[PDB]
């Protein structure tokens, strides 16, 4: 554990949001004035059971009450840096939702305010690299995006990539190709989620519709090998969840997880939190998770955390 906690990572997939702490989440609602449906830290703790993405996303959306101001998001962000410093992870490139915010009345100015005031900090402070990429919500329409790309033009430099993220099943990349299209002419890179519930095929058009620079999950690609050939081949980074996957019941078990075995035939996997919040750990803890149910080895422990290094944007 030490000895993983000490290896130096980039955390490549990280939703912000996800970072919100059962304590961070009080707190916030007690400086904003809000009546929490919560009785107490314990009984939110205590949601954190899931069945599925869905069932996770609505409990995940439904926390985001409490960011109102741009010291919430400041403190969110430092909070979850903090994490980072901590765990030796040198390098972020994380996610944030700007339409549930937006949604809610908040500005985007202070959202991204707030965000980039920690990240600033981050760096100068405490040595820490970041990206940061704008993700739509792929459950909401394309008009929606675009009304969000068009908020993040003036924004533009802040950000490095958008990702896509939200209900995946039934809502595939192809509903949004034309805001990555235009994303991508206005000069951003692009990721995506892709087979975490979704199939394979949803995979195929991430990598040539929206022609993402990473896959986000990408599990299910398991499934399929002729794309097994092809992400091997392009060496394309995926950024693999493991206590997501499992939280999420997209594995039934940490054992069954092939996170591993995509490693040794050569897929260029990386370790990541995702929302360590609501998933019970941060990336040394997802390490973890694959040495004490996979038997990794530090050999392959050291292959991951540089897959991650190497696959920077
Ligand atoms: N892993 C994930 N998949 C889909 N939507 C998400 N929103 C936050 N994390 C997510
Ligand atoms: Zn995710």
């Amino acid at each position: 554990y030490e000895w993983l906690n000490a290896l130096p990572k980039a955390e490549l997939h990280l939703h912000l949001e996800g970072t919100l702490e059962p304590e961070l989440l009080f707190a916030l609602a007690e400086r904003n004035r809000i009546a929490l449906p919560w009785n107490d830290v314990e009984t939110l703790r205590k949601a954190y059971a899931f069945n599925n993405l869905q069932e996770f996303l609505d409990l995940y959306y439904a926390g985001a009450d409490v960011l109102r101001t741009e010291q919430d998001f400041y403190d969110l962000t430092w909070a979850y840096l903090q994490k980072c410093k901590a765990q030796n992870v040198v390098h972020v490139e994380p996610f944030f939702d700007p339409q549930t915010h937006t949604d809610r009345g908040i500005p985007f100015e202070v959202v991204l305010a707030g965000i980039r005031a920690a990240l600033r900090d981050g760096e100068k402070l405490l040595g820490i690299r970041h990206g940061l990429i704008l993700s739509f919500l792929r459950h909401l329409s394309e008009e929606q995006a675009q009304k969000t790309l068009d908020q993040a033009l003036p924004f533009r430099d802040a950000f490095i990539a958008v990702g896509l993220d939200s209900s995946e099943v039934g809502h595939p990349p192809s509903k949004f190709q034309r805001v990555f299209d235009r994303a991508r002419s206005e000069g951003f890179l692009t990721v995506a989620h892709a087979g975490e519930e979704g199939p394979p095929e949803y995979i195929w058009e991430a990598l040539d519709l929206l022609k993402v620079e990473r896959i986000d999950h990408g599990v299910r690609a398991f499934e399929d090998e002729r794309l097994m050939r092809r992400l091997i081949d392009e060496q394309i980074p995926l950024t693999v969840c493991p206590l997501s996957n499992t939280k999420l019941c997209v594995f039934d078990d940490m054992s069954q997880h092939t996170i591993l075995d995509m490693l040794e035939r050569g897929v260029k996997v990386t370790v990541n939190s995702d929302d360590p919040a609501y998933f019970g750990g941060y990336v040394t803890e997802n390490f973890h998770a694959l040495q004490q149910s996979l038997g990794m080895t530090e050999e392959q422990a050291r292959r991951l955390a540089q897959n991650s290094l190497d696959a920077r944007l």
